[PDB]
RNA sequence: AACAGAGUGCGACACC
DNA sequence: GGTGTCGCACTCTG
C-alpha cells in the first residue's frame, strides 16, 4: 500500500534533497592508519553478512586510504559500527542541533491524543558522503574498504542527520499545522486529535518520507494507537507512564552486594526519579555505600525496599502544558528537598513531575527555615527545565515569602531567583500528603 | 574498545 | 565561610 516508504520494501534509503557531505578537517590534522583490532569468529561472522550486503549495495566500496580505523561491530545480528576516535578528533566541531530528550514532550498538546510512531531504518546511510571525504572512513578487510554514505561511529553523524531531516520536514510542519510532529533524531512522533485525523497525517507523512528518500521500519511502526511507546515511555492520553520493561530491570535484580552493584541500581532507578516522590531523601542511606566500606544495615534495606515499592505504585505523569500555569508544592527534610510540580485539569491537580535534590553542604548547614528557602530555590530551578519559565506559584507547609523579602550570602542570589514575580509567585501555606506530596483540604 | 544528547551522585584543581 | 573550572561513577534516549 505504501511500498516506497517502508525500508522492508522500498529498499535502502537516500535523502534526495540532501547533497553529499564534505567533512571539514582540523587545520592541522594528518591521516592515521590504525591496526584493525582482533575480534572473534562470532564478531567477524556477525557483521560479515552486513559488510557483504552493503558492498553489492554500493554503500561500501573498495578503497586505498592513508587513514585506517578499526571497525567495532556490536549487537542486541551485529552493527557495522566503527571505532574512530582518532579520526573524529582530527575533525573540526560543529554547533549541534540534536533535541533535548528531557523536554521534547513538553511540546505535546492534550488536544492531540491520537499517536503514531515511526522509527527510521538506517537513517545515517540516507546521507551521502562526498568522494573527497570518503577516505577518512576506511578499514581493513579480507574475504581496505570505505563508506559512500554516513557511517556510525562518526562524531557528527547524529547532528548532521538531525538537521538534514529537520530541514526536510520543515515543509510538512507548516503545511499540516493541525498535526504535531516531534522528532528525536532518528524517530518520529505524529499526534492527531482523531482516529482518522491521525490516519491522514500518517498517510501524508508516511508518503513525504518515501519521497524525501527516507525509509521507516514496518516492524517497529506504531500506527494510529491510543497509546504508544516513545523515548522509553508509555504515552497514553497526554500522560507519561513508566514501562513494565523498565521496572522489571530493577525489581528483577538481586539485592546489591557491591558498590558497583549499588551504583547500577541507583543508576537505573534514578532514571525514574520523576515518578518517585521525595526520591533523593528516600535514597539517602544508600549513597555513602559508594566509593568506602559496605555495611548493609536496616536503613540500607529500608531505602532499597522503599524505592522498589515506589516503582510498583508509580503514577502516570501529566505532560507539561505550556499554555497553562503550574504549581510547585515543596517540602524540606533533614537537608533534602522534595516536591511535586503540578498542573490542573478541571478540579484536579495532576503531577507533571516529582522533584528532589540533596541540599548542598552549605545550604544543609543553615537552620530549618533557611533550609526551606534553599529547598524551594533548587526545585524551582529544576522545574524551570520543564515549565520553560512559564508562570509558577510556589506553595509549602511553612511560610517563607516574608523571609525572602525581609531577611535579617546566598540570599541575594536566591531572592533574585525567587522574587522575579513575572515567573514566580508565592502562594498560601498548605499541608501536604506525605506521599504524593499533594495538598490536603 | 565508536557517537551525540540527557539524568543524578561523588570527588579533584583553581578563586575571594 | 563563601565562589569558579574539571574528573569519575552508574544510568537513559536514539
Amino acid at each position: 500500500d505504501f511500498p516506497q516508504a517502508w525500508a522492508e520494501t522500498g529498499g535502502m534509503g537516500l535523502a534526495v534533497r540532501q547533497a553529499p557531505l564534505i567533512i571539514p578537517l582540523k587545520a592541522t590534522s594528518t591521516p592515521v592508519s590504525i591496526k584493525q583490532y582482533p575480534m572473534s569468529q562470532e564478531a567477524r561472522l556477525g557483521i560479515k553478512p552486513h559488510i557483504q550486503r552493503l558492498l553489492d549495495q554500493g554503500i561500501l566500496v573498495p578503497c586505498q586510504s592513508p587513514w585506517n580505523t578499526p571497525l567495532l561491530p556490536v549487537k542486541k545480528d551485529y552493527r557495522p559500527v566503527q571505532d574512530l576516535r582518532e579520526v573524529n578528533k582530527r575533525v573540526e566541531d560543529i554547533h549541534p542541533t540534536v533535541p533535548n530528550p528531557y523536554n521534547l514532550l513538553s511540546g505535546l498538546p492534550p488536544s492531540h491524543q491520537w499517536y503514531t510512531v515511526l522509527d527510521l531504518k538506517d537513517a545515517f546511510f540516507c546521507l551521502r558522503l562526498h568522494p573527497t571525504s570518503q577516505p577518512l572512513f576506511a578499514f581493513e578487510w579480507r574475504d581496505q574498504l570505505t563508506w559512500t554514505r554516513l557511517p556510525q561511529g562518526f562524531k557528527n553523524s547524529p547532528t548532521l542527520f538531525d538537521e538534514a531531516l529537520h530541514r526536510d520536514l520543515a515543509d510538512f510542519r507548516i503545511q499540516h499545522p493541525d498535526l504535531i510532529l516531534l522528532q528525536y533524531v532518528d524517530d518520529l512522533l505524529l499526534a492527531a486529535t482523531s482516529e482518522q485525523d491521525c490516519q491522514r497525517g500518517t498517510r501524508a507523512l508516511l508518503q513525504t518520507l518515501g519521497n524525501l528518500g527516507y525509509r521507516a521500519s514496518a516492524k517497529k511502526a506504531q500506527i494510529c494507537q491510543k497509546q504508544v511507546k516513545y523515548l522509553g515511555y508509555l504515552l497514553k492520553e497526554g500522560q507519561r507512564w513508566l514501562t513494565e520493561a523498565r521496572k522489571e530491570t530493577v525489581m528483577g535484580q538481586p539485592t546489591p552486594k557491591t558498590p558497583r552493584q549499588l551504583r547500577e541500581f541507583l543508576g537505573t532507578a534514578g532514571f525514574c526519579r520523576l515518578w518517585i516522590p521525595g526520591f533523593a531523601e528516600m535514597a539517602a542511606p544508600l549513597y555513602p555505600l559508594t566509593k568506602t566500606l559496605f555495611n548493609w544495615g536496616p536503613d540500607q534495606q529500608k531505602a532499597y525496599q522503599e524505592i522498589k515499592q515506589a516503582l510498583l505504585t508509580a503514577p502516570a505523569l501529566g505532560l507539561p502544558d505550556l499554555t497553562k500555569p503550574f504549581e510547585l508544592f515543596v517540602d524540606e527534610k533533614q537537608g533534602y528537598a522534595k516536591g511535586v510540580l503540578t498542573q490542573k485539569l478541571g478540579p484536579w491537580r495532576r503531577p507533571v513531575a516529582y522533584l528532589s535534590k540533596k541540599l548542598d553542604p552549605v545550604a544543609a548547614g543553615w537552620p530549618p527555615c533557611l533550609r526551606m528557602v534553599a529547598a524551594i530555590a533548587v526545585l524551582t530551578k529544576d522545574a524551570g527545565k520543564l515549565t520553560m519559565g512559564q508562570p509558577l506559584v510556589i506553595l509549602a507547609p511553612h511560610a517563607v515569602e516574608a523571609l525572602v523579602k525581609q531577611p535579617p550570602a546566598r540570599m541575594t542570589h536566591y531572592q533574585a531567583m525567587l522574587l522575579d514575580t513575572d515567573r514566580v509567585q508565592f502562594g498560601p501555606v498548605v499541608a501536604l500528603n506525605p506521599a504524593t506530596l499533594l495538598p490536603l483540604p
